[PDB]
This record gives C-alpha cells, sequence and structure tokens, in this order.
C-alpha cells in the first residue's frame, strides 16, 4: 500500500482481542457470550509481556473461577450485553476487568498483576 492513500495504522488482521490494558504483562480476551454461558477461544486472546512463573500459576488458578463470576453476573444482570460497563475482579493476586462493551454477544477481559507493592 501507499501511505498517502493509506496512512500507517495497526495492522487489523492482528488486533488485540480483549479490553484495552496499559499494564504488561496482560492477559486479553474476546470472550464468546451465549445466554448466560462464556467461551473462551485461545485465538481471540493475546499476552503482553511475559508472566512470571508465580503470576502465570495464579492466572491458571483464577481464570476458571474468573469465568464462573462472569457468568453469574450475566445472569443477575451487572454485566448487560447491551450496556457498556466496565467491572473488575479480584482473584490470586491478579486483577481481572470486564465489559461487555455493549457489543450484544462478547465479554471483553483484560487480566493483570494487581500492583500491590
Amino acid at each position: 500500500t501507499l501511505p498517502g492513500t493509506t496512512p500507517p495504522d495497526d495492522n487489523h488482521d492482528r488486533p488485540w482481542w480483549g479490553l484495552p490494558c496499559t499494564v504488561t504483562p496482560c492477559f486479553g480476551a474476546r470472550l464468546v457470550q451465549e445466554g448466560n454461558r462464556l467461551h473462551y477461544l485461545a485465538d481471540r486472546a493475546g499476552i503482553r509481556g511475559r508472566f512470571s512463573d508465580v503470576d502465570a500459576y495464579h492466572l491458571d488458578q483464577a481464570f476458571p473461577l474468573l469465568m464462573k463470576q462472569l457468568e453469574l453476573m450475566l445472569t443477575g444482570g451487572e454485566l448487560n450485553p447491551r450496556h457498556q460497563h466496565t467491572v473488575t475482579l479480584y482473584a490470586k493476586g491478579l486483577t481481572c476487568e470486564a465489559d461487555t462493551l455493549g457489543s450484544c454477544g462478547y465479554v471483553y477481559l483484560a487480566v493483570y498483576p494487581t500492583p500491590a507493592a
């Protein structure tokens, strides 16, 4: 492509799937939301940086817990597919931000080490 007609920009074929996040390292994902059920797609997620052994272990433990909590929040209404609203969860030393972004079908996540130091 030519920069006059097409200004430089990020490659849209390799986007950040999760919720925008400024912390490093961080795990982002775009979960598929159908009713009160959420689905994690490994190819619709990404990680910036490298989680430490301790934080990686904690992410493994916290992920299922976070998923279950988000599903309950969909069921109860704190997470509404039609309304943008960021919820914050904390688990195993990690912080998780989630938002439907009013996408009517997706739940965007950002998980990173809680800056407790």
